[PDB]
């Protein structure tokens, strides 16, 4: 509360470390469904159904331009990518499986780096 603070957690490396995680996600072999924004002209249903589209290139540009105020807003956008993927894609599809694999991969790197 006012004039009463928990001890200061060192956040000075968060930007670098989120960039490293994002590089690892970008280079994963199963990243191909997520590298670029879904083409809203060419994919029926996407625009209407997926209220907040997100992809790795969009996260990379937000990261690079100071649009994440803290590491939690970064994790929220990463998870959005996988939540969108589960909304639109069957579990038993190449894309559906890619999204589960990547979410697992991310969540381990997240825990190992920050928790």
């Amino acid at each position: 509360s006012m004039s009463v603070k928990k001890p200061k957690r060192d956040d000075s490396k968060d930007l670098a470390l989120c960039s490293m995680i994002l590089t690892e996600m970008e280079t994963h072999e199963d990243a191909w469904p997520f590298l670029l924004p879904v083409n809203l002209k060419l994919v029926p249903g996407y625009k209407k159904v997926i209220k907040k589209p997100m992809d790795f290139s969009t996260i990379r540009e937000k990261l690079s331009s100071g649009q994440y105020p803290n590491l939690e807003t970064f994790a929220l956008d990463v998870r959005l990518v996988f939540d969108n993927c589960e909304t639109f894609n069957e579990d038993d599809s190449d894309i559906g499986r890619a999204g589960h694999n990547m979410r697992k991969y991310f969540e381990k790197k997240w825990t190992d780096t920050f928790k």
